Order: C-alpha cells, then sequence, then structure tokens
C-alpha cells in the first residue's frame, strides 16, 4: 500500500510524486515472527519502513537480556538513523508479528536525492524538528522518578498502538503469554508482577487478548 | 588547523574554503530563548550547553570542547534557542549563519549529506541517553560518563588517563541525570575501589576495564 508506505516520516514534506518516484523501486519483502531483522554490531546502511506487522527494537542488557527500547508498526521506520550516518548497529530490530516491510539503502538514497536537491533540504527539517521533539522529551523523562519513566514510556506505546475507546486506549495484541515476556525482555514473573500493579491501580484493564489503558 | 578537520561537516582538501572569534571566561555564547540563527565550531576551549528545568534550576545537558559543533537546530529548524551555551574556559571558535550556510549547500549539495549525518547522529545519542536513563542504573550511568568523558578530553598519564572535564559533581549530577546524593554514593564507591581518583575538576581512571564492566 502506497498510502502506509509514504506515511513514513522520511517522506513528510515531500511531493507524492518524488515519494512514489522512490516507492516504485522498492519490493516488499516477508519477514516470520520472531525473526532477528539486524543485531547489534552488524554493519548498518539502509533503513525499513513497515506496512504491517511490528517489529520490536532493542539493545543488550548485562545480564543478557534484551531491553525494549521501542516498538515500530505500519508506517513506522527502524534503522533510518544509518542511512544518514551508517555503521555498526547500536541496536537489533526483531519482528514480533509476521511482518511485511520496505527497505532501502544509502545508494538508493542518494540516487534518489541527486535530481532532487529540494529533498535534502527537507530532510534537515523533518530530522531536526525531531532532534527538538526528542530531546525535550528526553528533559521531560530525566526531570521523573524510576517508576515514572517506565510509565511514560508505557503510555506513548499505547498511545502509539492504542485505539480511543472513551477516555482509554485499547491495545489489541495477537501475542501469548511467554511472547509477551520475550517483548519486555524480563521474566514472565516479572512482567505479570508488573501487570498484576499497574491493574490493582486502576491504569490497566487487562481482558483477553487487549490492554485498557487509562 | 588540523582541529578544524576533526569536525562533524569536515569529518567526510575543498574544506579551505572556511568567522573566528575569542570569547573570554564564563561568557554567554547564547542565552535560551534567544532568537536562534547561528552555528559554533570550537577549536580551543570548553563549552557548557544547558537548558532550564520545568523548576527553574539550570541543568546541564552536554559539555564540548575542540572540534565539536554547538547550535546547528537553529540553521534548520528556525526558532527560539532551546538551550544555553556557556564557554567554561577562553573558547577560540569559529561561526556561520543560516543565510551563509544555505549559500554553500546551494553551491555544494554535498554538505547535505554531512549536516545529515550530524543531525542523525545528534539524534542517535539522544536516543541512548533515553534508554540509559530508563534501563542503565545510576552507578552505570556515573561510569558510563566518565568513559565518554575520557574519550574527548583524556590523555594518558602514567597507569592511569586524567581526564579534565573542569565540571562540578553536582554538574555531573546533571548529565546524568539522577540526585547529587545518589552520584556521590556512586563516585566515592569508585574511588574506595581504586577505581578513579578524585582530583577537584580532574578524574584519574586507573581501572579502566572495572568502570567498562560497571557501564554495560
Ligand atoms: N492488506 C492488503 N490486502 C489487499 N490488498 C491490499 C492490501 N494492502 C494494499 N492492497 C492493495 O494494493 C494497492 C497498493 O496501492 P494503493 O495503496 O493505491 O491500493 C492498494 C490496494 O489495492
Amino acid at each position: 500500500m502506497d498510502e502506509i508506505l509514504a506515511r513514513a516520516g522520511i517522506f513528510q514534506g515531500v511531493e507524492p510524486s518524488a515519494i512514489a518516484a522512490l516507492t516504485k523501486q522498492l519490493q516488499p519483502v516477508d519477514f516470520p515472527r520472531g525473526h532477528t531483522v539486524f543485531a547489534e554490531g552488524e554493519p548498518g546502511d539502509r533503513l525499513y519502513i513497515i506496512i504491517s506487522g511490528k517489529v520490536k527494537i532493542g539493545r543488550r542488557a548485562p545480564d543478557g537480556r534484551e531491553n525494549l527500547l521501542t516498538i515500530m508498526g505500519p508506517s513506522d521506520m527502524f534503522g533510518e538513523l544509518s542511512i544518514f550516518d551508517p555503521g555498526p548497529r547500536t541496536s537489533s530490530a526483531t519482528t514480533i508479528t509476521e511482518v511485511r516491510a520496505v527497505s532501502m539503502d544509502r545508494d538508493a538514497l542518494r540516487s534518489w536525492i541527486a535530481d532532487r536537491p529540494e529533498i535534502s533540504e527537507q530532510l534537515l527539517r523533518v530530522l531536526a524538528r525531531r532532534l527538538r521533539r526528542t530531546n525535550n522529551n528526553l528533559a521531560d523523562l530525566i526531570f521523573t522518578d524510576v517508576p515514572g519513566r517506565v510509565a511514560k514510556q508505557l503510555l506513548q506505546l499505547a498511545q502509539r498502538f492504542g485505539t480511543q475507546e472513551g477516555g482509554a486506549l485499547r491495545v489489541t495484541h495477537d501475542l501469548t503469554q511467554e511472547e509477551i515476556a520475550q517483548l519486555v525482555g524480563a521474566s514472565r514473573e516479572t512482567v505479570n508482577k508488573a501487570l498484576a500493579d499497574f491493574a490493582h491501580r486502576g491504569w490497566i484493564r487487562l481482558e483477553g487478548k487487549s490492554v485498557l489503558i487509562s
């Protein structure tokens, strides 16, 4: 779907015809659930745009667990930074569900802006505006306690993958209890202990297959 | 002269086409909120970049020395300065404005590739800090900060590399984003273990491997 692809942030503020000029040259790839798209340390020089599915972004923790950095879904990009500043990947990307995704490397990008200087300028604008959002995001997070930080992070994920259902956010998933444990990168006991606590304060109503967030 | 080459913009000569200025100690290059237009690359000296917390307290973001660049956001996303830039010590730097930079780009689109690298890299580092803030403990973060300061301002001195940063133990606490009480406990803990030596504005990192094993 061209619309899904065109919603990517790398296309924000770009002429639909220049977006299309790039899109047409890209063929979708099929990734199975639990598939490692790229691991930390591996050379990184391409970005992915998701059409369907969810992808986990994470880094290695001292104990050997993988910290849930973020979760990207449809229209979302991952690995986009390596297109501008390539090199060894500082994070890993792993499919949470079955994914269909589009890829593009630096050559593609350079060949794309090769004829379209207007795009370099807009990319700077979008990237720089994104840095300002991420900056005061950090600022906001710094001046908050430990639990408050994690809460904020989870809230942002809810706001992104949740449907507005009467002053609340519904996030419907198709994951088994073990997959949810793999997603967070924590014990299955630690997860259920945390979910039990959030529910206790009325922040979470846990129904089968879905979660209702305040 | 060789310092300019290490700058992010030129880290990718045709660069010789490169306004030099000298600032004194404690000089405020720009203030948080002022109209933001200029760009700055440091040749010699150190500059504190900070942003006020919601409570008014001045909070330290990053410390930058030679070959480092600050105030770039003002050129691409024009508007108020999001932060304040203060010179810790005497500083010699070169500046540029949006209209001056946009001209060099019109002539050579090659820089657009280097400019994007710099932004994309700042963006990545801010994302790493966000992950550290959540997944890395206070002592872990403290060690990680010292190790990052050593990469930029570290000179070997006998067995331990002396890392001069000219920062207060409270200013470090701001970099890490934790209470000064918890940060001080972490610093003393490292000192008592023989990992580091506290020298006022300087730190002697005796055991680098331990710190590295404490930051992961
Ligand atoms: N999940 C899907 N199932 C079936 N058809 C689809 C799906 N996603 C996209 N398409 C079709 O593929 C087309 C791609 O271009 P359009 O987005 O214009 O319109 C899209 C639909 O016709």
